[PDB]
């Protein structure tokens, strides 16, 4: 995969499908109920020019590929204005699927972890400390706004032993801190995917 | 208290049956149960039919013998691609009042460490997943389910661990590992082990 055709995959890794959306529901109702998994970059939804409403489904689009595979793993089947939306992987890829399988592989060489629903107030000491108690932590880094320095609501952490970050994710997927649910999983891409 | 025994058995049988749409036209019952049979034995599968065009109408239910094999087939086959398409899987839409019944269940579940376990290779014995099973913890029972006719089992069983880390260590663990040259498919308990009981 040559950095071009690895940061492609990476960008339809970071997207999810969204169907079966109610028509009363619309942007703002989407981006809340997927923001948990990772702050939402954008979405893009269906739109009919004649009846003045959306087609039912949309593309959600994460900043990370990790938060569009919890999506994918937690918001399938959740009840949303009355219907059970679905997600799924987008269905176009087209010959993608190589690279993206080749980042999976690549991604099981570390011990890394993908936490989302981070509160603002915690640091990376803060949820260093947390987690270290699964096991020893080789970095804890939390994605920060390049301008402001405030973090995202979400990072990675990265353990010496395999167990430990295995017992992280069964432990903390779900683990109500600071008044929200962090959104816990292993990483499916390594960690500098186009070095 | 929720539910009389009628109300609970009514909730547990939507329990074990999941929406599966976006099936490839040229796809039939048979490829929608080699997809969806690693979870558990597939009790029956109600396929939509449009007949006027002799097709069906993309979407199916597929009904397992028991609500676990439904919740592993619903958090494992969700956007598998079969025939091109990504199917989509959900609980059935309709359950009507159900809800509150199986949100009971949900929670008389978490009162038992129980694991549910798929896709066991004929030839294991109860004895020889409890052995492999115990390597998480103490283990109160391990039972695989049985042809009431023949004594043979039927793919499937649950464990009853003494504590709860050992249940979450063993489904963290075991989940997806290769046994016998197949995956067993393992999950956290949904219903309470004899749910119709007083
Ligand atoms: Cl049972």
């Amino acid at each position: 995969g040559s950095a071009a055709q690895r940061q492609g995959a990476l960008a339809i890794m970071s997207r999810v499908y969204v169907g079966s959306i109610y028509y009363e529901l619309g942007e703002d109702t989407i981006r809340q109920a997927f923001a948990p998994f990772g702050p939402i970059k954008s979405i893009d939804m269906s739109w009919d020019s004649v009846t003045m409403k959306h087609k039912g489904f949309a593309f959600v689009e994460y900043e990370v590929p990790e938060a569009a595979q919890l999506a994918l793993e937690q918001m399938n089947s959740v009840m949303l204005g009355g219907r059970n939306i679905k997600v799924g992987r987008p269905s176009n890829i087209g010959q993608a699927q190589p690279i993206i399988d080749q980042l999976a592989e690549e991604a099981r060489a570390f011990n890394r972890i993908y936490v989302a629903s981070v509160h603002q107030d915690l640091s990376d000491d803060d949820i260093k400390s947390v987690f270290e108690a699964f096991g020893k932590i080789k970095s804890a880094t939390l994605a920060r706004d390049p301008t402001t320095g405030k973090h995202k609501g979400y990072g990675f952490i990265e353990y010496e032993k395999a167990q430990s970050s295995q017992d992280a994710v069964s432990s903390m997927n779900l683990f109500d801190l600071g008044g929200q649910y962090l959104r816990v999983g292993k990483a499916v891409t390594p960690p500098m995917p186009l070095l």
